[PDB]
């Protein structure tokens, strides 16, 4: 089970086991312990009321790839199967099953989230007979509980050459925002003369299906496939003649053309790859890790990901700091077209930001805390986080800005880095207070360590302020457009205070109490506001054993890995790397909870930081304050021999690291 | 029945008619065989699920001109009048009836669609008596069957100088998706103390009417005019008011000032004309086809035509390359700004065309095959030329780089042209496929010859691709911008292959198919990427015997005629002109069907191409591929003694031809 390209599950457990998910950064599918079904699809960008939070949020969607499969007439059950197997292929996104059915056939199916297709996905089932036989095969289109006001259609698309039936779901969201339509068909290899006719049942309000058999003979392969498109109107003005369209669409163009292009995006996303010899478990795992950040992200689009990506309902689907600190970073270096789209999202949410700066007394730019459609704030009114963890604003500023650093586009930088960086200086010079000693304050805000609420000078947010003012003010001059001299001297006046140690203080209130996550050592990195190694050490020894075992998210240790590789200890790095996500890891596929022996995969956040632990820290690469990528000085773990990190930069760098 | 201006019906004939249009580019009113009633009424821009396709499509409107006229209690009807005739004058856009009412009076009836103003209708109705007579007058507002949820409305508009009475009904398309609003009076020429009084009456669920009754001494001409203004939420947020708005406004302007505008607009427009001397039905001909396009089309707007104008419903009212290639190009040489109307149509809908690239898993900009509102893909799925027939993309970028090539407008070129072509040249290098001999492909397309589906390497197609990345990389140099080095490589290596006999092949499937129409011969003209004579006649000799007499349509033979002028052949030039429209003429007015023996008229693509014969072929008209416009070798018919074409280019030229 140490395949670096490959997640095997033998006899799949219902009773512990945590899907995989195929994604293209649009629909996600995660699997079922079940042969020939899937437990949830996501579907990326359509938001609605829904569950928790009383705020919008991803919805699940049409299981479009349910089938039943029966010989003679005995449908296949868990319980009439033997050598069931379930794999996930990581070098293309493909999630295969495969089982002998009795003494009669061997099946294997394998699904796809088309690559280059944004809504389309396959399924393609072959059948091995030893006896001579007839298959039943259903697709069954179930309207989930989530969905409303369904309507189930079916037809016959012809020419003198095709018979293309499409089994077709139109169904609105809870409130009605968003009309979602899903378009299914079966392609065979045989030819419209020679293909199963196919019948449509409407049995029930929630559920209609499509229908054929096929008799086999013995020592004979009989290979089918399913295409589904699916699509809402947050996607597209006509989602129902859409999703048809492209089922007609990708019908026409058949299997071969579609895997061929499936398989050419992904072998493009691979160019930036981490190897490591020594160590096939970590192997395997940096390759799960780098194939979900792929999965949940897309090249050239205004695409962010979730928290949990396309993996699930986590955190409503809503955009959050996860990206710009956690996960942005690694795409950036790997993948900077990746890095683009997730900033676009912010730049086309730029007016949003403003909208939510004046209804909250600020100038400029306050990004939401959770964004989602519209770029309004999206947080539940519960979680004061929403009304107060300020410092998304600085996150947003600072991705910003490292794109241009990375890339070295001038013309980005006027037409989309600057609109961000000037408006979001603008919120931070309205934001700070300024005390009788001249000092610049950022009075009541939820810090990074969010169990610290209404409090001061927070370190984190502050020294997200200074960056974002720094950033905002070096922009400008790159430009040669003239900023407020303001945003200098507030930028070298906020408050950053230590306590009697000599420990950087989290905030005004702070003296030992455990803390949720990292904050105080946040400033060492990302931010380099702290350089001195003695003070990341002093910082790094008081705050390591403030984080709890229990409830804490992946937001942590990935820091102390990356600072103690950056610190050259080679022992403590490790250390840190390991419990950052292994003590996190879920059955059978080793999926990624948010917490400590948390059962909610995948936490793509997670995974975004322990890559900057690879990445930033054991393989010392730096964005560079004056521009490109750098290394500093960094070690390995004791029992990795090599570490080989390819597709870097805009130059496409290869890094090899040794003892 | 040869009058150069007048198009003119002796006795309607109900059981062998078909209507005229008169328009002003924003409203169609099509004429009915009855007196003082019109078919059919469309608006420009609103669009529902209706009908046809299972997609958008323009709606059957309110027929607001529809009255009743008795004389003495008595009915006028087709059956108890004399002398009914109806007539267009082409050089104001008048459709006027007129007729004997038994021994009582001469009627003669005009209506309008206003040409300055885009949402108002006029007719004038005279009355002149042999007897005296009472006339009872009934306007009736009829909700056609197309609208829902009617609402049926009468009031007053007074000050000391005016009562206004206004007719007004609000109704919604089928889905809601647009409300429209009509409100129509009375304007009387006698003044507020002496006009009839009007009566409302709201007999039935999808009609109301208003009417008055009027003594006219024997001898006497009694006048007056019925206003109506039709707009929609597709046009202004709040119809309902604006309807009421632009009516009070049309009547207190008055019927003068409304004629007075209208005629000078028409006047500006009739600038640029074609005149036959030796052909008097030619010449009708010719100005029939120009009237059609200047009624369909609007100046300093972003509308664009259907195949059939504002003549009906033909092909849904969605936009196609029939606008690019077939009407664009007479309406750029003669009245640049109509031009600029039809690219400023796809300007405004490239984002919807970057959507549909990403969908379809392409770069750029992918036009759709039919547009509408929003600009995505509208063609009903059943088609298989919505999911396939990519030509369109290219046949925009030619539009657009033609606009500059004639204009020399750098600044348009800047704004919009340049992203059009830039966006559209990313599709093609996108869509193309490179093969092992280093050649370009564009597999898996519907040809322009539409009988040939998912077929390789259609030569139109790929002629439009070498044209819009060879255009794209021209226009980046105009702007100082180095084109990607790609889209010259791409270009110049695209395949356009022969037959052994040296005939250009259609696609990589063709022998010799019969085809729908015009493709390859499409390379000599409007593409010119083949330009040798004798390959020119080589293609003409092979392909013109390839399109049947029945279901082809009239997007052929013009081309045909155009070439045999440039290769100064007489006879078969002419031949073609007269085979591209004659067999496609609808009584009693000469409109244009679709196809020979058709009865869908009014098909103003097939007045498009003709005019192209006319004007590039006869005239010898040509846009220059270093800007502006030339004249090239071309030859007149025998039977045509001097061909003028009047208003040509941005210099406003007239070119003179004889034998
Ligand atoms: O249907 C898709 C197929 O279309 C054919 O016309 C092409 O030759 C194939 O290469 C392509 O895979
Ligand atoms: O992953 C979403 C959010 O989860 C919370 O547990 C963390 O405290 C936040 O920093 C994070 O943005
Ligand atoms: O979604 C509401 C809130 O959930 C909490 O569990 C997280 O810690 C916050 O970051 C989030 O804003
Ligand atoms: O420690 C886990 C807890 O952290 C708090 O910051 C969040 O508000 C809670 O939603 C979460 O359950
Ligand atoms: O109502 C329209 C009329 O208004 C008068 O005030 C003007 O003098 C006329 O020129 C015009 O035709
Ligand atoms: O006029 C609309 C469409 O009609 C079809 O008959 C032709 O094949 C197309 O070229 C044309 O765009
Ligand atoms: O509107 C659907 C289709 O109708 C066919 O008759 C035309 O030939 C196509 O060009 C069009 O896309
Ligand atoms: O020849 C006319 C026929 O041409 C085909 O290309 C279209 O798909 C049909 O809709 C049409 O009736």
């Amino acid at each position: 089970h140490q395949d670096p390209w490959k997640l095997s599950a033998d006899k799949p457990d219902s009773n512990n086991y945590y899907g995989e998910t195929v994604a293209n950064g649009m629909i996600g599918i995660i699997s079922s312990p079940e042969p020939l079904k899937v437990k949830e699809v996501v579907l990326a960008g359509t938001y609605d009321i829904y569950k928790r939070g009383r705020v919008s949020s991803f919805i699940p969607n049409y299981n479009l790839l349910n089938m039943k499969l029966a010989f003679n007439g005995e449908s296949v059950q868990t319980y009439n199967i033997n050598n069931y197997k379930q794999e996930l292929d990581m070098r293309n996104g493909a999630f295969t099953g495969s089982f002998q059915f009795k003494d009669l056939a061997t099946v294997t199916y394998s699904y796809y989230a088309l690559r280059h297709l944004p809504h389309c996905i396959m399924m393609v089932v072959n059948i091995n007979t030893q006896k001579d036989t007839e298959i039943n095969v259903e697709n069954l289109l179930e309207t989930p509980s989530s969905l409303n006001n369904q309507q189930n259609y079916f037809q016959n698309i012809t020419n003198t050459h095709v018979n293309i039936p499409l089994l077709t779901s139109v169904a609105f969201t809870p409130t009605g925002r968003s009309k979602i339509a899903v378009s299914n068909t079966f392609l065979f290899d045989e030819g419209k003369k020679l293909q199963p006719e196919i019948l449509h049942r409407m049995n029930d309000a929630d559920m209609h299906a499509m229908s054929f058999d096929k008799k086999i003979k013995a020592g004979k392969t009989y290979s089918f496939a399913l295409i589904g498109s699916l699509i809402s109107s947050d996607h597209i003005n006509d989602p129902y003649n859409e999703a048809e369209r492209l089922t007609i669409y990708a019908a026409l163009e058949g299997k071969s053309r579609l895997l061929n292009r499936h398989m050419q995006e992904w072998n493009s996303l691979w160019q930036s790859d981490i190897q490591v010899e020594g160590d096939p478990q970590a192997q395997q795992d940096i390759r799960s890790m780098l194939y979900h950040l792929y999965s949940f992200t897309r090249k050239s689009t205004s695409l962010s990901p979730s928290p949990m990506g396309l993996s699930g309902l986590g955190y409503n689907g809503h955009v959050f700091w996860d990206t710009e600190i956690w996960m942005f970073p690694p795409m950036l270096l790997l993948h900077p077209e990746i890095a683009k789209s997730m900033i676009e999202y912010r730049y086309q949410r730029l007016d949003a930001a403003r909208k939510k700066a004046a209804i909250y007394g600020y100038d400029g730019a306050m990004f939401p805390w959770e964004s989602a459609d519209s770029g309004a704030e999206e947080t539940p009114v519960n979680a004061l986080t929403g009304a107060f963890e300020h410092h998304v604003t600085g996150d947003v500023a600072i991705a910003a800005w490292q794109y241009y650093l990375v890339t070295g586009d001038k013309e980005w930088l006027k037409e989309k880095g600057w609109p961000i960086l000037k408006a979001t200086a603008e919120f931070w010079a309205s934001r700070v207070e300024k005390n009788d000693k001249g000092e610049y304050e950022i009075k009541n805000v939820v810090a990074a360590d969010e169990w610290a609420e209404n409090i001061d000078n927070n370190a984190y947010t502050n020294g997200t302020a200074i960056r974002n003012l720094q950033y905002a003010s070096k922009c400008a001059t790159v430009l040669g457009v003239i900023a407020p001299k303001e945003w200098t001297l507030i930028a070298d006046k906020i408050l950053i205070s230590k306590m009697s140690n000599g420990v950087t203080r989290e905030h005004d209130s702070y003296t030992d109490q455990n803390i949720k996550q990292a904050d105080a050592n946040l400033l060492a990195y990302p931010l380099k506001l702290i350089t001195d190694k003695e003070q990341i050490e002093r910082d790094l020894k008081y705050y390591q054993t403030k984080i709890p075992q229990s409830d804490t998210p992946a937001m942590t240790q990935a820091i102390f890995s990356l600072l103690y590789s950056r610190l050259e200890d080679s022992d403590q790095a490790y250390h840190w790397f390991k419990d950052a996500y292994q003590p996190n890891l879920n059955p059978p596929f080793r999926v990624i909870s948010e917490c400590k022996g948390g059962t909610n995969p995948y936490f793509s956040t997670g995974a975004g930081g322990v890559l900057q632990a690879v990445i930033m820290g054991f393989g010392g690469l730096d964005i560079d304050a004056a521009g490109g990528i750098k290394q500093v000085k960094s070690v390995l773990p004791k029992n990795w021999k090599k570490l080989t990190i390819t597709g870097i930069g805009i130059e496409k760098k290869t890094f090899v690291l040794t003892h």
